[PDB]
């Protein structure tokens, strides 16, 4: 019920956002780099504005150019997608100050959940279980620090509050090492983020990565939409996601989900979001929140019947969420494979012309991709070219349908990670379910 | 739980059958004409046998060659798909006599529901409502005939029992014409089918084509899977199908569905089937039964969660249907567009090389097609190249998603009927729902 939306993103998620806009009769403005003129969503959009040359810093991260796009088109709202400016509170602030709706939370709440210490504080206050830790930043008084570490038990992990993606993290296995690890992490944190704030958690040695999807609206409603297991990853890059998380009962989901929904109301959350947990020894530990739509949102859609991007658009127009918690039932199982233009062993990007695309289909097969026969994958951005999503009444059907869909898929003229997906899907530990976050790297070693 | 299946068909349905086989770990034998060597399902099958040259009569209708294929491969069963030999009782007889399972009903029951008079007799005996009519074949005693016609009320329609596809049908508007119409229809029936048997029904002037999907198993179970509205058609060729039928309540569905399921048990039906009704003035009238999987089966799959081809395979292996009637709930709405290689106004076939295919995707979009970039559509068979299927929580969402999916679809180097689909979907009468079987021809005139 917004009239015109600026799609402040590219590739598959820009197409996903365009499809939601068109279904709702919302006009589309595609802002694009010089290199993305032939993107599928650009070709489909009602209006197009070039916002700069190919490099990200000059185009998709260009805050003045994106806001000027909304200004000259008379747009009502900006959808930032994921990556780029989606979790930039300064961008969100400039968008609302400039008279447009940011499709996401308020700038205040992005900054609060963006800072890991303040995020944990707020979840703890809401009764969301957190990793045992310093519960606040650590001192330089090493005597205090060693007692904290002793209470928690080694190994512990020192984290930058302004950290992320594995940069500002140090595992500590014994006390004789604690002192310099805090001081070093503190120094690299101030050097990198201009933010020397660090905290300690217990280091969980073999967790699963389980994340809970929420929506919260401007009507005081908040819902949980089960969870995703994103454990199948390599050096901080997710490869395969699934929903629901194997081993999670409806009883456990309702408990942890309701605490998440409750925390949304407490913090005045607005839009789609994700509570990231580490899951180990049948217990949940909050680590951080994503204040954006995520890559792997389709697996949640396939097991709940919810259109997450459409709910984003409704919530931004000031409408309530289109359903209630009791209306949500988990049905069956969904798998997603991130198909990347990369070497399947070296993970070196594989840019170039797709000479032939053959996308799979049939019952329970979903294909989310901007890629087409004769499209050139550019060097300037990430390597993701498609998300192949399968549904089944059971986990086993979902896996077998993914195997059959991958065997039908042809991407000619570039390397992809399809051979890696095929290795993962036929792995006996993966077929059993519940492998931890380190499993793929061990398997590859 | 069969080990090896001969796919006695081609094009999209052969691929649909292969996908079901692979999901169940069933080995595939692709029998193919010389012209279909590059069919997608042939390229994917475990084994391939050329059963003759390109013409249908010499290949897909070649009963000895198909049975010899099952013999040399040690296959257990034959899936006939739709068209070709799927409703040929002589073929079904030869398959079971030769020691293989025919994926479909017994030969006796194909012949019974294949003959329109004996079919109506059996439905009438089961308490399935039928068009008022002669209730049996008509005499040559015109005095008897005129009294029958008088009882029913003009206009009436004379039909060949061995008829179908509009060949052996004569509308009669007044009594002074009845006598020769019976005698002429009788003469063309004996000349065509070597079967001079004809019956009368009341001629329904503005009906909808509503059909009920069933499964019946070797365990005495029979289920109904709501219904499809297939009214959007031109000169006996379906163009757009939808499920459920607009205006049909759960109360009416349960009544007419249960009578269909009951009739399955009475006649010892086995496998998938379709009860075809004419629906007019809020009443159902059985006209004929299809004893095969149908083109438009995906719309039923999208509103019920049932895998119809997988149930075919289970039932043939002697397993029960995987669910019970009370497990089936209609959820949302589905649309199918038959995409044909044909001129969108003249309907002349458009064979030739597909230089570029761009298939649509995203949430609620399903693509069932054997077509790929660089595939040549042959002249020898039907013009269907793809089925585009959309799901929505409402009829309105299903239609809008079909419009958006069609606008994304590119088939380069041949003509298609995509422009006709686009005309149909934006028609205000179609958006309101419930248009009769004559509507598309009037619109086109
Ligand atoms: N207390 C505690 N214990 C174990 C952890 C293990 C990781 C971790 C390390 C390496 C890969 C990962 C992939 C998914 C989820 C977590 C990880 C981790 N990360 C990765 C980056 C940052 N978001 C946090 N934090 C952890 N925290
Ligand atoms: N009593 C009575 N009243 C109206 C009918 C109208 C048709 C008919 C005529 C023309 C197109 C059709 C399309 C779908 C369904 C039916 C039709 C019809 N058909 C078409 C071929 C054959 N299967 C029967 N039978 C009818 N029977
Ligand atoms: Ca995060
Ligand atoms: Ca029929």
């Amino acid at each position: 019920m917004l009239e015109k939306v600026v799609i402040a993103n590219r590739g598959e998620i820009a197409l996903r956002i365009l499809r939601a806009c068109k279904e709702l009769g919302i006009k589309t403005v595609a802002v694009h780099s010089t290199a993305d003129r032939d993107l599928k969503h650009v070709l489909l959009a009602d209006e197009t504005i070039c916002i700069g040359p190919a490099p990200s810093a000059k185009s998709y991260l260009n805050i003045p150019a994106i806001i000027a796009a909304a200004e000259v088109t008379g747009a009502d709202a900006i959808h930032p997608g994921y990556g780029f400016l989606s979790e930039n509170a300064d961008f969100a602030e400039q968008v609302e100050r400039s008279g447009f709706t940011f499709i996401g939370p308020t700038a205040d709440v992005i900054r609060l959940m963006g800072d890991k210490v303040s995020a944990i504080k707020a979840m703890k206050k809401a009764g969301v279980p957190c990793v045992p830790g310093s519960d606040g930043p650590v001192s330089n008084d090493i005597a205090k620090n060693k007692e904290i570490a002793k209470r928690i038990g080694y190994p512990i992990i020192i984290k930058a509050s302004g950290g992320g993606g594995g940069r500002g993290m140090r595992v500590v296995r014994s006390e004789d090492a604690l002192e310099e690890s805090i001081a070093m992490t503190k120094a690299e944190a101030k050097a990198a983020f201009n933010n020397d704030m660090v905290y300690m958690e217990k280091y969980l040695e073999n967790p699963r990565h389980v994340e809970i999807q929420v929506l919260a609206d401007t009507h005081g409603n908040a819902v949980y939409l089960a969870e995703r297991d994103c454990s199948m990853q390599r050096r901080h890059q997710k490869v395969v996601e699934e929903a629901p998380a194997p081993g999670i009962t409806e009883e456990v989901r309702r408990d942890i989900g309701s605490r998440c929904a409750n925390a949304c109301v407490e913090i005045g959350y607005r839009g789609a979001g994700t509570f990231e947990f580490l899951y180990e020894n049948g217990e949940f530990y909050f680590i951080e929140m994503n204040t954006r739509i995520q890559v792997e949102h389709p697996v949640t859609e396939m097991i709940t019947g919810v259109d997450l991007v459409k709910e984003q658009l409704r919530i931004a127009a000031g409408l309530p969420i289109s359903f209630k918690q009791e209306d949500i039932k988990v049905k069956g199982h969904a798998m997603e494979c991130r198909i990347n233009a990369e070497d399947p062993k070296t993970f070196l990007p594989s840019p170039g012309k797709v000479n032939h695309l053959h996308s799979p289909g049939g019952l329970g097969v979903r294909w989310d991709s901007h890629v087409y026969g004769g499209y050139t994958v550019p060097p300037h951005y990430d390597s993701m070219i498609a998300k192949l999503i399968t549904y089944g009444d059971t986990r086993e059907v979902a896996i077998r349908r993914m195997q059959n869909a991958l065997s039908e898929t042809i991407i000619d003229g570039i390397k992809t990670n399809i051979p890696l997906h095929e290795l993962i899907l036929e792995d006996e530990n993966f077929q059993k379910g519940g492998t931890n976050i380190h499993y793929l790297e061990k398997k590859l070693g």
